[PDB]
């Protein structure tokens, strides 16, 4: 079996919240012929005094995954899952919340920048390495991006570039507000953080992070958009499905192009 674990809340108190996430676990499932078993961990148990306890837990998993989630509760928890997945080599994957921590930990704990927090979870932080763009907001608030969005793939040795067999372009969907700081890309970069797919090509002012990863690692991935929002059994989320493969520590036979489900139309 592969043990990942899954950081957010327990089953009794996620509702519906998971569905589809769960959805595309089970097209990957069978996709690689492999019995999943989550471990479902209160992300809050992976703060404070006795965090080593719940650490400890991560350690023993083939894979720590971090999903979307709402609200700031257990945001240092999920920075933590991260941290532990790229202080011990195991395979990591965040979705949209997921990415945001990723880059909050690395922050911390390599840049240094102890009050680093997304602009949603510390207002008050001196680096916001996730923010709102300028070209979102206004005084009243800002947007809500949903739907449809070409994604760049921008680094050819890439986990993207490899999983998407080697489209220039892909489309994904989303669901959030606050991208990556561009001011603090050098920063990230120096720090080990690979930003594998943009929106913009260019890394303008108005470059949204769609992707990134650490190649010092077997497996570091994390994405904006929503990839279980596009899985199907016959056509699995190709990040996930990789994610999963790396867990289980197996090989998969890339299609030589990328499905059309996920090709600008
Ligand atoms: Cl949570
Ligand atoms: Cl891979
Ligand atoms: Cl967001």
């Amino acid at each position: 079996t592969v043990r990942i674990a899954f950081v957010g809340k327990y089953l009794q108190d996620a509702g519906d919240t998971y569905f589809s996430v769960l959805q595309c676990f089970e097209h990957c499932q069978i996709a690689l012929q492999v019995r999943l078993d989550i471990l479902y961990v209160d992300s809050e148990e992976l703060e404070g005094p006795n965090a080593d306890e719940a650490r400890k837990a991560l350690l023993g998993c083939d894979g720590i995954f971090v999903p979307g989630g709402f609200g700031n509760r257990g945001v240092d928890g999920k920075c933590a899952a991260a941290q532990v997945a790229r202080m011990n080599n195991i395979p990591y994957f965040g979705v949209c919340l997921g990415m945001q921590v990723a880059v909050i930990e690395l922050s911390r704990n390599v840049v240094g920048w102890s009050d680093a927090n997304s602009e949603e979870f510390n207002k008050e932080s001196t680096h916001q390495v996730v923010r709102i763009m300028d070209c979102d907001r206004n005084k009243m608030g800002a947007n809500m991006h949903l739907g449809a969005c070409d994604v760049y793939i921008v680094e050819k040795s890439s986990i993207m570039a490899k999983i998407y067999s080697k489209s220039n372009i892909v489309v994904e969907r989303h669901r959030h507000r606050y991208e990556v700081n561009t001011a603090y890309f050098e920063d990230l970069r120096k720090a080990g953080l690979c930003i594998s797919a943009v929106t913009d090509p260019t890394f303008s002012s108005r470059c949204r992070v769609e992707a990134v990863e650490n190649p010092s690692l077997r497996f570091f991935l994390a994405v904006q958009f929503h990839p279980e929002f596009i899985s199907t059994p016959m056509d699995p989320a190709p990040t996930y499905l990789s994610f999963m493969a790396a867990a289980a520590k197996k090989d998969y036979v890339w299609p030589q192009k990328c499905s059309q489900r996920r090709l600008k139309q």
